[PDB]
């Protein structure tokens, strides 16, 4: 056909796409796919959605946490995209939950916080050698957050109690003090931005 023409459909099927994806996310990407947008390959759709342009955050986490293969493929290159050496695990935490919002189902975030795990321990393999500390201390982070700069929570825990509240957990030793004091203190400095 003709070039112009032929750039400017595309760009409004892409367009469509979005909309399309953002009503439900697994039509979306059918539609872009069948019309040749988006190569239907694990690494392309999550560079798609890591990207996530005018893609709404909950659609893109609906997506990710879907259990069929190619969304678990999707869930793991996605992961794979986001850089966490020589940054914290409040950093890398800070970066990962603003790139889509997670869903309500306790099973997706689990399989989604999993995959954070092993991602911050393979880029980061001095901090913790077990993906379980890792993963035990990510949803304590999180709680955390919530306990510091939640209204209704009324008293909020000191550096001492978040301490004692994760005793044993580093392969029964405990971590570092020093870590987990600049975890809380980064917390208690600058809440989680969720999407």
């Amino acid at each position: 056909a003709n070039e112009g023409s032929k750039t400017l459909q595309r760009n409004r099927k892409m367009a469509m796409g979005r909309k399309k994806f953002n009503m439900d996310p697994k039509k979306g990407i059918q539609f872009l796919v069948e019309n040749e947008l988006l190569q239907n390959t694990p690494e392309e759709i999550a560079r798609f959605l890591y990207k996530g342009e005018g893609l709404n955050k909950t659609a893109i986490g609906d997506y990710l946490g879907e259990r069929e293969e190619l969304n678990l493929a999707v869930l793991h290159a996605f992961v794979d995209l986001h850089e966490f050496t020589d940054l914290n695990l409040v950093q890398a935490l800070r970066q990962f939950l603003w790139s889509f919002r997670l869903p309500g189902e306790a099973q997706k975030i689990d399989r989604m916080m999993e995959a954070f795990a092993q991602r911050y321990c393979l880029c980061n393999p001095g901090v913790f050698q077990s993906t379980d500390t890792c993963y035990v201390l990510s949803f304590a982070v999180i709680m955390l957050n919530t306990s510091l700069h939640n209204p209704n929570v009324r008293d909020k825990p000191g550096l001492e109690r978040f301490v004692a509240m994760n005793r044993g957990i580093n392969e029964g030793g405990d971590l570092p003090e020093e870590l987990l004091r600049n975890l809380y203190d980064s917390i208690r400095n600058e809440p989680f931005k969720i999407p």
